[PDB]
């Protein structure tokens, strides 16, 4: 047993592995959805941009979970990151329905991991996922939320107009 | 049901329209209390300072739970803001006993509202009650129970010098 | 009495409280009308700023009289701040028709107080309120009308692209 | 009962005094340790340095709790500071490896605490272990277990050089 | 066919949509050497620090060529991300080989796909890999050559102080 | 023996253990009064300020004498540091006496010490204790004198207006 663990069961430490895997999954839909927005022939820059930071922001708690794993003396065990669902994402309501989707999975991911820290009596891990996870998850997807129903309200997709002037006012 | 309701027991969307009037109340108590040590019979600026601050603070609470309703997929329902329970609040220290009450008050129904989230399971809300409100209860009653105090050991309210001095030296 | 009245007609006294609590209750329903534009399925953050705007400055409009109130050596007396007329105010139109309404109300109400003023030779009180209420509403009228101008013009409610382009370009 | 105090379990109260205690005997221990690498013989002043700021921050940690049990409306008992289990630390290492045990001691304390608070429904008290305590003391193991690997693999506590070169580099 | 696509071969898109592939496992390898320094029982914050660089630069290197592909008017096609090969890097020096291997099997990829462009007459291609990615591998293999030779040299891995003064002194 | 041990007798060493405990109990009873004056039945800012102030200073003091031993290599023995005589210390001017008949009793210790040390012919040692202590004691002890004298004119105990305006006007 690692020298700094403490109070870190077994079962947490899985969990924490998973949780990296589904960040990093996260990280690499994003992506996807990015340089969609850079074709050519959907040409949407600030849909393009707006993914891509958010590729990166997951890529960001991927690492701080892998930090955290190795602060509680747990073994850090990487799997394969899955490809999107996806290649071709539709339009821009299209990903930021997909994306919403994505965000509520992962938080659902997360409060489950709440819950096994709390049923584990593990009140370090409850408050990091609290504290790093769960206002941003809930901030991620009421902003998506709203971009969804801005898009909708505005003629998204049929109306190639909405999506230009919302990739304009909202993302630029 | 709201796209971005997750984990949002019914339950906890009330109680939260519940605490929003209660915070709306507080800052119209704190309203009252102002603007008493504004008569010319009272003449107490500093008191009446130290109440309008709160009144504005207390409101800024209400407004950060409206966020929160939103932010979680519920749905804000207002009710009548009650007037306090008093027109005239005597004296300095009189007043400070009855604000410290008022924030027993507020905090007991945080309290409560935190043993909601937690017996649902939800950890978000649970950590949004920590974060924001309780420790900034905790704070409050804390000063209120000093104030009161000082008041006291200098000879309020039957000395109308001891509650100058303290509108000068404290409140200023 | 109190040793500052002069001049100050028990009438007067009475239609100045009944005036803060008018203020205090368009304070609340653009308050309503603020968090509804924050709902994810309206989704209109400059809607949302415009109307919490208006909130503060008709708290402060309130925070004003109260202080008139002592001035003359009158006596607060508040009420209850009743609930809006609605929960859910429908559209960006509908609720800019609204706030036209409310502020075309607290017209009549101070242009019957200054009538009141006039009436009881309180030359004071009547240039208060012209100075700092009359031109005031006048403005606030005319910039609901013209913003109901252009949202129907626009083709609001109907266009969510004319509300979402409205939100941008003059409320932004 | 103190006129503050709310939700606030008289086994917590002794439990934070407690944890008082542990803390100002955490900050000796540190005390002793860092004059031990300040005696001639021993000639490792980055240790001595490392050493007397953690125990400067231990104290740090004892009074943000008294500051707790006054605001909570608790009453601090303090007992006597025990003098720490070695007058003679032996070496970097050693001294590195019983600073370990140390804060793994304190953190299981600071556990119990959380647990006890949890079992009262007393969440600010959680949170305030929480957001406080629970986090540094995790980075703190963390920290001690990454100085004892160094150590180890550098040939410590034989290798005198490992130790200097550890001083100087790591610790300076 | 893309209104953009100009002398851009099948099989050039192919290799293109391959080469983001081994750029992106790349990254991954990377991340994971990263975390392994992290560990406890390793601890070698600058060898850390060094493959989290590689890591986010090859992130870099793979967002690149998926722009390619689009200004060449092919569409991306993501594929799994593989895990690594090794959960365990044993030391740095092994690290340091794995990641010459890595990149040697990089600089590969990279040149049977200039050999490709070559053969299907793309001198845009040719000049991008050039250009972009193949000074960038030799300059990368030096540097890794380098370090395992002072690795060797200094007697690691069986040195832990060899290992432990590289990491301060050439990747601090 | 020390290799740095020169001139330096057992019995001085002896004493100057003895000193590093007093030292370090002064820092602990003022460390206890600063708390006292934290409570919300208490609620004197600056004294509580004050008293922190000078538990602080004791432990640097007590820290100078630690460097004073291993300068002279002496070796550090350390001892319980004793709780308190008191957990209520009653008032402000009751502290203020009881920290005036605490730094007579380390004054006492030292002009003991300076009188070992001549009699031991270590002139350095005896200049050490002039230089670093003595004068501070006398200022202290001045000081102390000071502040009892100005709260028994003014009224304290009885007049907790007394201790109030102290607490503002001396302490702050
Ligand atoms: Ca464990
Ligand atoms: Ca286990
Ligand atoms: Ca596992
Ligand atoms: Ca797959
Ligand atoms: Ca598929
Ligand atoms: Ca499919
Ligand atoms: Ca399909
Ligand atoms: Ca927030
Ligand atoms: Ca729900
Ligand atoms: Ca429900
Ligand atoms: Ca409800
Ligand atoms: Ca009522
Ligand atoms: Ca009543
Ligand atoms: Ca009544
Ligand atoms: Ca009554
Ligand atoms: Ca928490
Ligand atoms: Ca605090
Ligand atoms: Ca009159
Ligand atoms: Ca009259
Ligand atoms: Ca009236
Ligand atoms: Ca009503
Ligand atoms: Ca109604
Ligand atoms: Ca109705
Ligand atoms: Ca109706
Ligand atoms: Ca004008
Ligand atoms: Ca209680
Ligand atoms: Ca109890
Ligand atoms: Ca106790
Ligand atoms: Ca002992
Ligand atoms: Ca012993
Ligand atoms: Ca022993
Ligand atoms: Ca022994
Ligand atoms: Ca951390
Ligand atoms: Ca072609
Ligand atoms: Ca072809
Ligand atoms: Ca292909
Ligand atoms: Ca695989
Ligand atoms: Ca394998
Ligand atoms: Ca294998
Ligand atoms: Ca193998
Ligand atoms: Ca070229
Ligand atoms: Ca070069
Ligand atoms: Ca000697
Ligand atoms: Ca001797
Ligand atoms: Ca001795
Ligand atoms: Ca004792
Ligand atoms: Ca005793
Ligand atoms: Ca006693
Ligand atoms: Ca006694
Ligand atoms: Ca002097
Ligand atoms: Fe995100
Ligand atoms: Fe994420
Ligand atoms: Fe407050
Ligand atoms: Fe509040
Ligand atoms: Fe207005
Ligand atoms: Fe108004
Ligand atoms: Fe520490
Ligand atoms: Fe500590
Ligand atoms: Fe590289
Ligand atoms: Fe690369
Ligand atoms: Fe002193
Ligand atoms: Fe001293």
């Amino acid at each position: 047993t690692s020298q700094v663990r403490q109070n870190y069961h077994q079962d947490s430490e899985a969990a924490i592995n998973r949780q990296i895997n589904l960040e990093l999954y996260a990280s690499y839909v994003y992506l996807s959805m990015s340089y969609y927005f850079d074709r050519d022939d959907v040409a949407l820059k600030n849909f393009a941009k707006y993914f891509l930071h958010q590729s990166h922001e997951e890529r960001e708690h991927a690492e701080k979970l892998m930090k955290l794993q190795n602060q509680r003396g747990g073994r850090i065990f990487l799997q394969d990151i899955q490809k999107p669902d996806e290649d071709d994402w539709e339009s821009g309501l299209n990903a930021m329905e997909a994306a919403l989707h994505l965000e509520k999975n992962v938080n659902q991911s997360l409060l489950e991991l709440h819950k096994l820290a709390t049923d584990k009596n593990d009140p370090h891990l409850a408050d990091f996922i609290e504290t790093h996870y769960l206002n941003e998850q809930v901030k991620a997807i009421k902003e998506l939320g709203d971009h969804v129903t801005n898009l909708r309200k505005m003629g998204a997709p049929e109306s190639g107009l909405a999506e230009y002037l919302f990739d304009k006012h909202t993302l630029g």
